[PDB]
């Protein structure tokens, strides 16, 4: 069974040895050059499409925290930019750190944020994620660095909930939660083709990276670092620097949206 993690024993140096595409030409996260990347005239405009969007459930997965979405129809979609068709909205996760010097998976010119929000889409003519997965173009993640400074309105029904998601198998409900809480203002941004950054590493994701970080507060994030990847019982782990770090640029190029 899995047992991959974020440890010395278990964490990304040694994922290979069971996700061999771990040391692949097209893996994630990656650092964001950001005078090599060059701007796109081919890219369109993006659309995030999310008045629609229904939350259904928070998930502590002992790797991170998901807010699951339903995504039996196109109720909140990503389209545009470099995408080819409708990407349905079915989650969204963090990264984070166990100080506000790390947490991030994508970096900017070296530079690590404190967090990173990845929210996943599926590639709608596939029918399912499981699909999805499976294709090149199966996936398009939408990803938004936080910083700490000032709060975000928009997180904190996130944050009050996870006191009730401490441990690993644990969910709460989570109806009627708005991700477009979790946006900055701009949408300019980086894209790269890549990977799922966990196991199992597969090559079928679209990154779009927002050049724009929101800013959470200390509290917000210190309340993110009090979950544990651990279950219920077990000796605490706290659920921190669940993150991979930077992979093999190899073959790509990073295009940005702006000019
Ligand atoms: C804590 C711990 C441990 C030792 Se057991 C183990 C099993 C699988 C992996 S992998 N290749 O999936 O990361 C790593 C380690
Ligand atoms: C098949 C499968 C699977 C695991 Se579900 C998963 C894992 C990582 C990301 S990430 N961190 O690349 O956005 C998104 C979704
Ligand atoms: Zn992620």
């Amino acid at each position: 069974s899995h047992h991959w993690g974020y440890g010395k024993h278990n964490g990304p140096e040694h994922w290979h040895k069971d996700f061999p595409i771990a040391k692949g030409e097209r893996q994630s996260p990656v650092d964001i050059d950001t005078h090599t990347a060059k701007y796109d005239p081919s890219l369109k405009p993006l659309s995030v499409s999310y008045d629609q969007a229904t939350s259904l459930r928070i998930l502590n997965n002992g790797h991170a925290f998901n807010v699951e979405f339903d995504d039996s129809q196109d109720k909140a979609v990503l389209k545009g930019g470099p995408l080819d068709g409708t990407y349905r909205l079915i989650q969204f996760h963090f990264h984070w750190g166990s100080l506000d010097g790390q947490g991030s998976e994508h970096t900017v010119d070296k530079k690590k944020y404190a967090a990173e929000l990845h929210l996943v889409h599926w590639n709608t003519k596939y029918g399912d994620f499981g699909k999805a997965v499976q294709q090149p173009d199966g996936l398009a993640v939408l990803g938004i660095f936080l910083k700490v400074g000032s709060a975000k309105p928009g997180l904190q029904k996130v944050v009050d909930v996870l006191d009730s998601i401490k441990t690993k198998g644990k969910s709460a409900d989570f109806t009627n939660f708005d991700p477009r809480g979790l946006l900055p203002e701009s949408l300019d941004y980086w894209t790269y083709p890549g990977s799922l950054t966990t196991p199992p590493l597969l090559e079928c994701v679209t990154w779009i990276v927002l050049k724009e970080p929101i800013s959470v507060s200390s509290e917000q994030v210190l309340k993110f670092r009090k979950l544990n990847f651990n279950g219920e019982g077990e000796p605490e782990e706290l659920m921190v620097d669940n993150w991979r770090p930077a992979q093999p640029l190899k073959n790509r190029q990073i295009k940005a949206s702006f000019k």
